[PDB]
């Protein structure tokens, strides 16, 4: 679209539509973009933030490019929607996304005398790209801040786009790559344009929205015994001297744990158990010391969260794995050192039904040939690998959480599903980059062949708007009894969860996760 | 519609046009719109304003919405066009509605070193919908201030829209309702553009614009005996011992008290008398304590102003119910303890034919079994719901008083007209919302994830058009002599009524109501 | 459907199917049906069962026939899919019904030297029909036992049909009426036979399941004065000597209780207020003295449940009305003079937005004529018949209450929705009418005139299938916080809820309601 300076180029839409196995959902925001950089780009690298260890050491490039990112569920699902979507629902994908940028207005910033004035620069542009070939570091599938608001009222700044590429502590490599965004063919934008994106979802599963009604050490019929046989027996019962022998048994409804099975629970990469009372944990620094962590070209970095792992047994409520969980910050929590009442600790109890606790061993192996001079031993497996029928369930999503993530371009790419959470996709929605295009400030009138480094300082604002269609699995439930719903709490309270104070600001009380219904496995 | 910024969006229409059984309202009024809230939604309690009594609480919420309101008949009708209603139908109703938004101008203020300026932002936006699915908090209605003014060359302010919800004191319940307006489809306009609107009002009965010159305890034949008897003596008349007798008597010309009938008069909620003379009033604070209320979850509230029943008995004038009839504000009137002389109290005497009277009894009934010892006892009733065979009257409307009102969704509903008079409808005009779309002021270089909270200072304003169409059914009066009409009065005045005075400050100097036909029962 | 003794007359259908806008329940159960009165009908009054009081007189008839009920929720709805309606949807209506009985086994019962011999009587016949056309009285709607089980997996005996007609005591009068329902048309089936039958709901309004997020003195917008006028001053303030005046005000955000307002609480009829903890009650019996009730030629009726209104007003839960809720039993309870803790007594505190509460006034009436000399007078409301502008809710349903009543066939029937709740229909499912027909044994070889007496003794079983379609109106909530959902409890229990326990026992642990969704008024 194209038009003049007193047409709008845009209506608000806001809304989620739900038709039969679809819903679609419709965010409008309105944002601002400063210039960042002063229009440069500049080397960065941890000795240009200061410098501290080799396990934090960087190289990239800062850019003077803006992005979108509205990879986390609450910029498209209100959490009344949310819970439409997770009380009768199995299972949703995306399928696609429509993007628009309208109602750009850029303005004009002077500075003298102490006096501020903003006003209205008509015939300044925006430049605006979508890197749909890939072709740019992807940046979006990191968690970053800068998401468009979960309330339609919040207005917000678009993040700047940096990126990492090749480091020898805070130097560069041969295979070390710089990029230019100015490279890129950009759509110039001035208050009358308006700008369009489409983009279709690859074919991806179903995120699971239920938690199983049955563990998979229990899948037998408790009325009957099996017809195989298990070694119950290796020495003699009853007298004095107690001698070797071989007894033999049918596993049955008292011996469930000693029954021949077909499956085995999910892989394991074992974490550390942290009681939420700090009275109860070791009083030392185990942060880092007692961390579970990866080895890359001799940096550690920590699993985070890692293996979708249960964050605990039956009972044991108040322990979480140390990076094993999604963590949250309540509205307004700090970025260093916050106490645990200004987070919010995700729980992965319901996965437990198939896939190892995160804190325990996966089980137990043994370690030598026993003899008549040799006793049997095993040991503890804290790590295992994927094994041949092993099943298991993906970590859950979050209202908050992110959605999708961006599968490394790599040869081998087992399970794909991005740890965080989410939809793993080849090709996930392109970064969609934004910038304010430098209007130079006057020159001189004799000709030098320097840069131009006197801009008039100009912002732009706008309005966003997001259109996400889901598919739905929807929920078949042959059970008989009452299912656990989400439901807000019946109770008198000071506040309305999920809502606006006082003072206007808006709060996410709780994470809210998909898995409420039930099934079988 | 949409345009350029040196081209007006609309023209001024203001005017009424009859027809044969119709009549088409005009009117165009200028309006100016704040930013509200500073952008914000806010929660809202009795506590927020300070809080007194539990018959007082509340909570919900301000929004940074403001509405249109046009639900008086001056919004529509001239005085003279009133006069040429009420003199002419005896009934109306609404059928249609028309609404425009035009001449678009948003502005921004700069407030620096004591200076005042205004300029034009070219390329700001207001955002409008309607709530044509009524799936926010209806508040037209409920006889607020922020109405299109009577006079057409009053230029006014719109209205904040805030809503409540339930509570328990000053405190949210699990029931309570958070509604953002944001998560609406709304239009987006700049200076060039303009909103329209239509709407048909449902099948609703016509407004009774007459008074009835029969009552409904004198619809017999005057020269006639009934045929039927009533019980007319019980003791013996003349002599020294007076004894137990049954005398009968058919109801006649003398008789008409006593006579069968086949109707019966209104029902009734009884209110206190109160003089508008203040010296025949008790010395006593009963503006609440004798005051006429319903309760609700443990709460008082005043009926006000109730069922339609009838002012005052003949030649009793300077008489009211104490909340039983609408009281409007002498212009300029102030909002607290504001004398007699600064309200206009409404006179709704013309029902009294078929209502019974506001301060009265409803009637008496026998409370006993009486026999040789026991004598016969009546009791006042003075609160009497409907029974088969009840006729009435519905309150009258006023010129400066309500169109229509909102049936509440709920399974029952009995004779739905609404208590402060007017039309009742289920599916009622829309709320119409408007708001300034946030410009944010100059970001920062370096991202923040806060919400921005640095706005560049704007209003708007507009013209605003509104069209009724009105249904209208002729009076076809077979009287011989002259009816009673509505008249300016024709002596000697320092203004005339219903004009404007020597600073333009325009009046309504009394209540107009719209029964001055007759017709029988 | 008519076949041979070796061939089944139908297969097991229970299962509901969940299609847009529509639900179709279907259940299947094993029925057992002895024979009756030994195949006569008897003439019943309080003298032939007893006798007592003139309150609980009666006359009528036990007849040798059994009936079919199935009107309650929970023949039809698993608690599942109980769960999956009132979660989902603002509403709910019966459409369609079909019914059949199959798989008739006629058995023959010989008692001879203790020994219990049960054989199969391939020739007998049972005797079925509909009354169609009205022509008994109706019992159905009289919540009484004897329905379709809520658990598939139970079998039930039918229940006998007897009816009511006039009495004066113990003894018949003129207008009385004795029915023969072998005076009617019925269907005749052997072991090979199967009955059919199918009927139409007529339109019927949804049923609200749903509660008010709105109350009705709390429609007006929070922040805005109204324009009119209330008397809120009757008396001077300050000073020594307090003398008469007239002070009026509007009526704004912190005088809502004095705002002038369109509608009225629902109709009322005072219920006693009853603590579910005994220490806080009376020490005496009022059960029957202390109850509301109706007076009915010359005998009193309990008012129960009666008129809708709301259980108790905020934070009073362990209150109740004493004869104003349904109150269920627990699986096992007896009949007579049960514990608390054996009974489950509803709550319908949620139409308390809209309904008085059931154990207050309703309001405040003035009951004298105030001046100089006399006070204002006010008095409590305890009765309130239906006024104009009044707006309520009905009675909720429930999972273990009934669907439907018969309208009496009178002239007048105002808002004819059963006191019970549910749905009011002229024309109900008719009643299903059963018997063995009567086998002889050998009459005497020799004539004899009188009636034979001497039956084979037979019983009949065999499973019987309803369907009945139901229309629903989807939840279509713009509320941006999440809702009220009813779920099971997360925590562990020795028992899941709606479940069977060791033994096989079937117990439903307690009421479920409809209203957890929430809309505006
Ligand atoms: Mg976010
Ligand atoms: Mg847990
Ligand atoms: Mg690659
Ligand atoms: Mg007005
Ligand atoms: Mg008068
Ligand atoms: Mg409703
Ligand atoms: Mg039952
Ligand atoms: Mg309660
Ligand atoms: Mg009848």
């Amino acid at each position: 679209g194209a038009d003049g300076v007193g047409n709008s180029s845009g209506n608000w839409h806001c809304d989620s539509t739900w038709m039969g196995d679809r819903v679609i959902t419709t965010s409008t925001r309105t944002w601002a973009l400063p210039t960042y950089n002063n229009h440069l780009y500049k080397q960065i690298s941890n000795s240009t933030s200061g410098g501290s260890s080799n396990d934090n050491a960087y190289f990239g490039y800062s850019t003077p490019w803006g992005y979108f990112d509205f990879n986390r569920f609450h910029c498209h699902f209100s959490p009344r929607d949310w819970q439409r979507l997770i009380n009768n629902n199995w299972g949703f994908r995306p399928k696609r996304l429509s993007f628009k940028l309208f109602n750009i207005q850029v303005k004009e910033v002077t500075q003298n005398e102490g006096t501020k004035t903003i006003a209205n620069n008509l015939t300044s542009t925006i430049q605006v790209f979508t890197d749909s070939e890939y072709q740019l570091p992807y940046v979006l599938g990191s968690a970053h801040q800068g998401c468009l608001p979960p309330f339609p009222a919040d207005v917000f700044m678009i993040p700047q786009y940096g990126y990492l590429t090749l480091n020898n502590g805070s130097q560069a490599v041969g295979r070390s790559s710089f990029y230019c965004l100015e490279y890129f063919p950009s759509q110039m934008l001035r208050t009358g344009n308006n700008f369009q994106f489409t983009y279709t979802f690859e074919d991806v599963p179903f995120h699971s929205s239920y938690a199983h009604s049955q563990s998979l050490d229990r899948l037998m019929n408790p009325l009957i015994d099996q017809y195989l046989y298990y070694l119950s027996r290796t020495q003699t019962t009853g007298g004095t001297t107690n001698t070797q022998t071989l007894g033999f048994s049918q596993g049955g409804p008292n011996t469930m744990a000693n029954q021949a099975k077909n499956w085995l629970p999910g892989p394991c990469y074992r974490q550390q158990r942290v009681s939420k009372t700090s009275a109860d944990n070791n009083n030392s620094e185990y942060s880092w010391t007692g961390a579970t962590k990866y080895h890359l070209n001799g940096r550690d970095s920590l699993v985070n969260p890692g293996p979708a792992m249960a964050s605990h047994k039956d009972d044991e409520e108040k322990f979480f794995p140390q990076s094993g969980v999604l963590i949250f910050g309540k509205q307004g929590s700090e970025k260093t050192n916050v106490d645990i009442e200004k987070v919010m600790i995700t729980d992965e109890e319901e996965i437990r039904t198939t896939n190892p606790v995160a804190t325990e061993q996966y089980g137990s192996v043994s370690t030598n040939l026993q003899r008549g001079n040799r006793q049997a031993a095993t040991a503890d497996v804290n790590t295992q690998g994927v094994l041949p029928g092993m099943v298991w369930q993906d970590r859950d999503v979050y209202l908050q959480g992110p959605i999708w993530a961006k599968i490394p371009h790599t040869d081998g790419h087992f399970h794909p599903s991005p740890l965080m959470g989410g939809f793993g996709l080849k090709h996930p929605p392109p970064q969609i980059l934004i910038k304010n295009t430098p209007v130079p400030a006057d020159p001189p009138t004799t000709f030098n062949q320097s840069k131009l480094n006197s801009f008039i300082t100009q912002y732009s604002t706008g309005q966003v708007s997001v259109e996400i269609e889901w598919e739905l699995q929807k929920e078949n439930s042959k059970r008989w009894n009452p299912e656990i719903q989400y439901t807000s709490n019946y109770y008198k309270s000071t506040s309305v969860d999920f809502a606006v104070n006082t003072e206007g600001v808006y709060s996410e009380p709780r994470p809210i996760g998909t898995r409420y219904l039930t099934r079988n496995l």
